[PDB]
Parts: structure tokens; sequence; C-alpha cells
């Protein structure tokens, strides 16, 4: 949403001074917790999925990526092991591949 | 900062916990949670601007996207940054925001 | 904690992708997300205490402001931390919390002095 985004920036005209918006822009950047909305919109636009349904996937990816990093998994057949037997094979292998390529760099981010 | 009465009322929920270890975990996780330090920013925005809590989010989500695009493209120009704003946008507001982001594109 | 059935069902939406690049891009940004780590924290809080999302959110915001306040003001004594709680506050919880934060105050200060 970039059209109704500028319709939100206009609310800055309800401010009291140029000092409050000066401290409001500084707090809008460093607070990276607001980056989730950009992640949701880019997920809904790339997968043609609902906002509520995009939240379920992102939590799943977060949960699994954190998991393979926590246990420090370098084994391919170990990654494949936690996938259920009735899981889409090509997607299972695609994920497994991505897990292996980033399991090193991800663990450093802790 | 300080602790409000609502905060102490919220803390008492820990008496519902099954063990003292859960209480210990929740404390550690709450301190380390960077995302939690935004409920105050959400409240400040919603109070000093007299908007909805939802409307407060929409502004912060939009402001974050804007201040991110300033560093993502490293716009050093004071005019090309105002090009992002549409023609039907408040003149004095699009002149103020581009005057701050241009001064905060370095440490970004 | 392992993945649930609902979790694997959610993963299958990745098949709706237009390229393998957006899938790996999704994996990277889902991992390095503080917001996603918080919603996981909310879920177990709601689970353990048998509370709602709102009630759990309040507690975590409460615990966040208090634990940070302890580290910021450097309250390295039980008497100083006990001074924060009102008189009508539950005594046993008052003692448990002031014990927990008297242990981590030193490790919390250092953690904040970094970032």
């Amino acid at each position: 949403l970039t059209a109704e985004h500028f319709a939100a920036l206009q609310s800055l005209l309800k401010a009291s001074s140029k000092d409050v918006v000066r401290q409001l822009c500084q707090e809008s950047f460093s607070s990276s917790a607001l980056g989730l909305k950009k992640l949701l919109d880019v997920t809904c636009s790339s997968l043609s999925v609902t906002q509520e349904e995009a939240e379920e996937l992102l939590q799943a990816l977060h949960r699994m990526t954190r998991l393979v990093a926590f246990r420090d998994l370098s084994s391919a057949e170990a990654i494949l092991a936690l996938f259920p037997e009735n899981f889409h094979q090509n997607l299972k292998n695609l994920l497994t591949k991505i897990m292996l390529e980033h399991v090193s760099t991800w663990r450093t981010e802790a």
C-alpha cells in the first residue's frame, strides 16, 4: 500500500511542531519492527495471498529457519528428516537447499 | 521512563504461570525483544496526533518505508528526494520531510 | 520445539511463488525478523498463562519496560527494585520478580551497552 500510504503521511499535519516530527522520523527508522508490514505486502503481492494467511507462512519460515540455526544443521538428510512424508517433494528439497546455504551465515546473526 | 498503573496490573498475570521458570523466561525474552519497544512509540503517535491506534500504525508503517527508501537509494539530492512525493501532496509538509531526511541520510 | 502440522501446511503456500528467488528471499527476511520473534513469544505466553493476545501483549510490554528500566537506572540491589512495586502488589510475585531481575541486571546492562 503506497497509495494509501501518503494518505497516512498527511496525518503529520496534526503535529504540534517541527520538533515532534523530527523525533518521530528518527524513531520510525531504528524501530525495525515496522518492517513487517513491508514484508507482509511483498508476500501478499508475490504469492497472491491474504494478509492473515501471509502471517501464518512467515511465522512458519521464521520458526524453521531459527530451528535449523539453533541445532546447527549441516546434514542435508537431517533437514529432510523433519519434513513430513506427505510434503511437496520439490518444495521440500528447495527449502532444504536454501537451509544449507544460509545455516552458516544465519547462526552468526546471534 | 516510568511505570504506569496499567503496567503493574499486567504484571500480576504472571501468577497464572505453571512454574517459576516460565516467569523467568518471560522476563529474559521481554528484555531482549526489540519489537516490544514500539508499543510506547505507537502510544505517543496516537496521543500527540489525536488519531486511531490503527491510524497510528499506518503512519508509522508508511514513515518507516519512506525513511528506509532514503538510505536504500542514498539520495544525496535535496530535490530528487522531493520527487518521491506526488503533486497533490502538502507543499510545506513535503518540504519539511525532505529537509530532515536529507540531514539524516548519512547516519542511515 | 518442533514444527506443527499447521506450520507445514503454511509452508506449502511457497508453491504459489513466481520464482525460486522470492522463496529464498522470504526465508532470509523471515529469519532476521524481530517482529516474528515476538509473535512467537506471544503464542507461548498465551499458551502458558491461558490468556488472550491482548492480555499477553500488555504483560510483555510491562516486563519490557521494567527490565529495561532496571538496566538503565542500574538498580543493583533488592531494596531498590522492591521500591518500584506498590504496596498493594502481590508479595510473593513482588519477591520473585525482584529476584529474577537482580540476577540479570548486570547481564542486561552489558547487553544494552552494546546495542
